[PDB]
């Protein structure tokens, strides 16, 4: 109620600490020293380092997604809204890969309804023909955040151009959109 | 050369230890005690617990994928090969989620050429019309191993039926296959 305002202020600061310093190497002692708080002050809001990460991620993605909705120009068609939202954006140790995975999952879950809305708008305009708008939104986001992640798959830098092309091709098929939609 | 035969025999045994006991809670001391080997015997083949996991995963997936190729019936059409291969199959703490992620990534990388071959066969038969066979194979596997993973996304059990339906719909669009292909 009031506890929520304080917890998210800290989560925001923890985000900056995890990004700037890495998740694996950030200790609860480093966090509290950097924040200027005690162990007790931290344990009042979080039970673990994982919860600190989840709170940092939730608040960052909740913010980023809300700033996409407020920045959305009134009356834009679905094709332009899709193009605009696709261009949006905020060591590879096992724990650092978990922080990245958590972030991909949160982005997918927060952006899926926005993309679902765009897809539904396009079905109504007659530019797409998608049977399952929310599932298709989640499908697209999974491809953009897992398949196009070169660090996840250790994809070669010279192969990324073909993956983006293949991604656009897939988007066209899935949406039943015109072939020149993403040109 | 000869070192490889021994290393993969251990990797196979480590796999069983990680599955039966969980990755997070499996200590290097538990591994060596269960295997009947010394710390030195283990450090001769692996530098870390992560490398033990990667070796266990590589050898399991390399095996599983090779047993799919040997079990493949001679002269099956692409539609039946696809249906057959789709039915194939071997705590949620941060480290356990890494073991699972590593496994998903290895399955995708080992099975992609098999699915690419099936897709190419179908393009030749005239049952599919896919511009990028290997990228499309990787796209499909990403959806079956990330999007359909209810533990990754914490999807509701009652929503899984719609996700499978949406997955099949997507497969049909991506492959340019007939609508009754997966019935
Ligand atoms: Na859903
Ligand atoms: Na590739």
């Amino acid at each position: 109620i009031n506890f929520n305002n304080k917890r998210t202020e800290l989560a925001n600061k923890i985000w900056d600490i995890f990004i700037a310093n890495g998740y694996e190497n950030t200790t609860l002692a480093f966090i509290i020293n950097k924040l200027g708080i005690s162990k007790g002050a931290l344990y009042h809001y979080f039970s673990s380092k994982e919860e600190c990460a989840d709170a940092a991620i939730e608040n960052r993605v909740a913010f980023f997604s809300n700033e996409v909705l407020k920045e959305s120009e009134e009356g834009l068609n679905s094709i332009e809204r899709l193009k605009k939202i696709l261009l949006a954006g905020i060591i590879n140790s096992p724990s650092n890969k978990i922080f990245h995975q958590k972030l991909m999952v949160a982005i997918i879950k927060y952006f899926a309804p926005i993309y679902a809305d765009i897809i539904s708008q396009g079905n109504e305009e007659g530019v797409f023909k998608v049977k399952y708008p929310l599932e298709t939104a989640e499908i697209i986001l999974t491809l953009s955040h897992f398949y196009l992640d070169e660090d996840l798959f250790k994809w070669k830098k010279e192969d990324m151009s073909l993956k983006l092309t293949a991604f656009k091709e897939t988007l066209i098929k899935i949406l039943d959109a015109d072939e020149d939609t993403f040109d």
